């Protein structure tokens, strides 16, 4: 059976076993640093396997030496933002936890794929690649599905259609100066302007950018989890059943849309590979000149980690 | 719980209720005119349900008594094709098994959604509406969802890339002026003119038209049923859980593209209410110019229904 | 639509959505007394729709006039257990919660089936049948699912087989007093003692009896949520699907096992009706013996309520 | 991704690859003598993908270097009877058509799991083995699950309640000879007599002996199809997923119950190594007769097998 260790098994990380557990992928293994947590949530989980019906294999634990041979390794160690707090506010607690994690994890799993979600996205991927020294393609970060999930439900309602019908690509960074694309959002293949007057889309894109404040200030104590785990979990399926999905996704870039070293947003096609193809959209001059903006943060933050 | 009628238990009919029976949406009444064949295939649907674990009531009769009150009538009672044939070849035949099935089903569902099957899809759709003198919006073919599918494999094929992100429009009648909408078809947001070449695309397009020729001509002794089958129940399902689905499907136009009194394949939003809204796509004059053909192709059918 | 509320948001409400919405049962109302919680975890859960596919509708809120008119109701206001305590301690907070929630809600929603989670749960869950004064059949508990669940798990893990195939009876009051029945529970069809040694089935009773504390005791700072979450579901799915499933359940019984007046684990035909029919089976002396030892301590938390 | 084969692409096969498509358990390769049969279904099938959205690849060849390589073998190439046969009655032309396909499969996929469904089963699956010489244990015959299924319904519906709580266990060759135990069956844990009167439960017994014959009957022009495809993919899953289900299979004696060198419906734990375990049950004398009996009406066919 395929393995997947999950490290960190806060609020995301046990969520996204909970969406694993239901798909039958593999054997889950849920890390963290602190006694009891992963253990007690992972038999959980294990109890309610009877009632969903699905078989999996479910632990927790406390050792790294647990994770060795995972085909997948998601990072969700992160320190969470309260509200008032940007994305990158987290970036020097986070980039030694990151640290931390990725040292240990990287080693007993070198065929693995790392899915990197601890905050700030962007920044916490390039320096997972960076520590673990796997190859670009096989570090990775969510953000664009989350991102775009968001997006995606916002023009749902808005239209008043099932969220099945509805795609849309978003690229940048996993923060404010975000992405969301108009142009490459469709309804069953019809363009969303078609639905979307210019001032309600132009409200659903600043909504989508604000997506994660958005819920941080209702819940005052945490963030979003249910979304951002369901968007890990789809690309872990997408690595270990190889589906070829085409979503934007952090991916190091090497000239694409004229960026070079850098991880970004961008679309791509997940596979058992990775990142199988880093796609190049013909985006025009506004598109670009927003692109270019998120393009400058994320350097930001890539300037800040590279000096602590 | 939701009634379900399929007049028809042949292929379509059988696969239907297979495809249905495992989402759960309601008692599901198998009807045909040849004793013992519902009954057989509804037991031993029933009979598969302790090992998918599904529960649902499939029944069959020769008793039209047994489909009233439904909420869903699916009609897949028509003759299918053999090679070398056309789709419209089946007119005499099928208008007469047609008016049979709709003047005995619809007077026992007043309100009853109708999902035409029977070939050709569009005359007989119009000759259900005419017959059953239901609400316009809520007498409807299956046609487009079928068609949408096999030229979204086409492309996911061709793309090497999952099915899953792959949406396209299409329009027209269910026939070979059919015509599939590569300006309206993406990849997650994406146009697939990005993905695939215009001489590719074009074969694509073509394979398209002749989708059900190709397994008509390979089966030999009968028509599609796997793909078919899925898509009237994606229809059904979107009926009787009001999910305002948007997808092409046969309906009677007013005006919309410059067409009127002809059931036409056209994208709407189905839910409870049938077909809730006829959408309005910005073609351009190459695609208005293929549009038109077909509609005079469809117009020649009703032309000659009219006269059977 | 169906329409589902959950009274408190907390771990298990906002699991309990979790499970939900992704079967698609209907709508979904997060209520809670905190502001912001329940808004944020369904506009989290509303946003991974597009991800996981599903078209649910779930929203969060502090009036009770939005769970209206609800098919069913869903109580898990209660607060949980720390390490050292017992489900009865929790018995004068929550009566209070429980009774506030119930006189609330009930009112609004009076053809609704009530499914109490809330601990001490078979005391809670009179409570609510006295504050409702809803048929007793509209008014169950949930926790024969959860505890036979897990025995069911511990029965797989030890049998080395698929939870799949493992089905177990327990009854008794949701507390140490607990009666899993071996004699009652099969792998496909087949005794559990054909599987599993005595001194080792009887580790497993034990375990079982003590399941909720020995997670408490992992977690530290909560109880389980995702099992019970799960628990919950299949009941709001038996009724709302009017499955008839056999499950224990915290009904009330005017005799059974000669019981009077009070709410008890005992196996029940769930359905649309609520409890639909009581089954009386045929336990032994040995088996006797431990259910009126439940009993007894059930009694004991009614006269401990009855005195707030 | 793993390859499943499917030997004989009639009703059996090609619900098979249905039923295994919507799971997403791996390519399906269907193959059949006729010429485009196989090729017209399994495109049908595959453009079914977009619609209901999973990712599999279906191909449909007669040539058996196709099959190379795979996991599993799935054998549905037999003839099927008509009214008034009995399985045994397949056995010439049967005979050797599954010689015919196992001597040209097995070659190619040495280390597959052979699950042959041909009539009569146990006869058939000797032969496979046979011809095989594949290690006794990847060689199975699927029989029980579907014989189990038909009787798991009858209670059910008799019973009132969901075929999702029924368990049950049934042994013997898959013919009129067949042995439902009524003692080893259950309802949530409960036996099933507890439910069903004795009277009652013997028709249901009867019923299920006669099951695929009452099929036939109705159907008139072929044999049932739903329920032996969602048995043989059961088993599918079982193997692929290594799940360790408990279930009957038509597998190898050595000794168990009395009887060596045939094969026979009786209980194991089956998994990627096919039959891991056959259970002994502690049959009854009343269960023992039946049980030989059958294994007598077995060896009967086996003495005809012998003699083609
Ligand atoms: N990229 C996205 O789209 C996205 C979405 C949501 C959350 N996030 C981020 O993900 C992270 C996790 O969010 P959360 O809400 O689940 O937080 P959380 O606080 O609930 O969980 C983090 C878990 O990490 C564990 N942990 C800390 N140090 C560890 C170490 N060295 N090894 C192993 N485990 C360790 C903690 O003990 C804790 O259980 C945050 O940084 C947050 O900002 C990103
Ligand atoms: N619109 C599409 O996209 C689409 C796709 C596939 C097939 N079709 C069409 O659907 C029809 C069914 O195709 P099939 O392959 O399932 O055919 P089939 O021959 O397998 O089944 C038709 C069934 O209708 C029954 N029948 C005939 N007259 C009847 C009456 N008066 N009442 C009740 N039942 C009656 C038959 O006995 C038969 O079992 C054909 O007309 C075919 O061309 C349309
Ligand atoms: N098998 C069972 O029956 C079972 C299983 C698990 C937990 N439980 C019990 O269920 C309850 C919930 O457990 P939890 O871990 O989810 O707790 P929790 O503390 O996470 O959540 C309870 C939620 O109720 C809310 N709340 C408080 N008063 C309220 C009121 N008047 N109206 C609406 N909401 C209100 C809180 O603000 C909180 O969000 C506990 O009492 C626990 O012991 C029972
Ligand atoms: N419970 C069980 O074990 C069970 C259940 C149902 C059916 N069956 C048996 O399974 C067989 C299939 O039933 P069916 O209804 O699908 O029949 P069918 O006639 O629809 O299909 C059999 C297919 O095998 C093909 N075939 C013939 N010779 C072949 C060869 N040498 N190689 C490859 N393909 C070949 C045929 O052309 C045909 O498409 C029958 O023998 C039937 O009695 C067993
Ligand atoms: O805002 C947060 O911290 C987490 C959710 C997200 O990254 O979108
Ligand atoms: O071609 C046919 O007759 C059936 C399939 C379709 O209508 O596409
Ligand atoms: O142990 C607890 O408090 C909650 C879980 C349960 O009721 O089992
Ligand atoms: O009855 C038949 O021939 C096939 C179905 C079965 O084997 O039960
Ligand atoms: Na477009």
């Amino acid at each position: 059976r395929k393995k997947i260790s999950i490290i960190g098994a806060g609020f995301v990380g046990s969520t996204t076993a909970h969406w694993l557990a239901a798909k039958e992928l593999g054997d889950i293994v849920l890390l963290d640093i602190v006694e009891g947590v992963p253990q007690g949530k992972a038999l959980d989980l294990y109890e309610a396997s009877p009632i969903e019906g699905f078989d999996v294999r479910v632990t927790g634990t406390n050792n790294y030496a647990d994770t060795a041979n995972s085909d997948v390794i998601v990072v969700t160690s992160g320190a969470p933002r309260k509200p008032g707090m940007s994305r990158e506010d987290l970036i020097k607690v986070n980039a030694d936890i990151t640290r931390a994690c990725i040292s240990q994890a990287a080693p007993l799993s070198p065929n693995a794929v790392i899915i990197m979600v601890n905050n700030p996205l962007d920044a916490m991927t390039y320096l997972a690649a960076e520590v673990s020294g796997f190859p670009k393609e096989r570090v990775i970060g969510q953000a664009g599905v989350l991102d775009a999930a968001r997006y995606r439900t916002f023009i749902a309602m808005e239209a008043g259609v099932s969220v099945k019908d509805v795609q849309a690509m978003l690229m940048g960074g996993h923060g404010d100066e975000m992405v969301p694309l108009p142009r490459f959002s469709t309804i069953s293949g019809i363009p969303v302007s078609e639905f979307i007057a210019p001032d309600r889309l132009a409200q659903i894109v600043e909504r989508t950018r604000k997506g994660g404040g958005e819920i941080v200030n209702l819940l005052k104590t945490g963030s979003a989890y249910y979304a951002p785990a369901a968007a890990t979990a789809q690309m872990v399926e997408a690595v270990l059943k190889d589906k070829k999905r085409v979503m934007p996704v952090a991916a190091y870039l090497t000239g694409q849309y004229g960026l070079n070293d850098i991880y970004f947003g961008v679309p791509v096609i997940l596979g058992a590979g990775g990142v199988e193809k880093i796609l190049e959209l013909p985006l025009n001059e506004e598109e670009m000149a927003l692109l270019n903006a998120s393009a400058k943060a994320v350097r930001a933050t890539l300037d800040t980690l590279k000096s602590l």
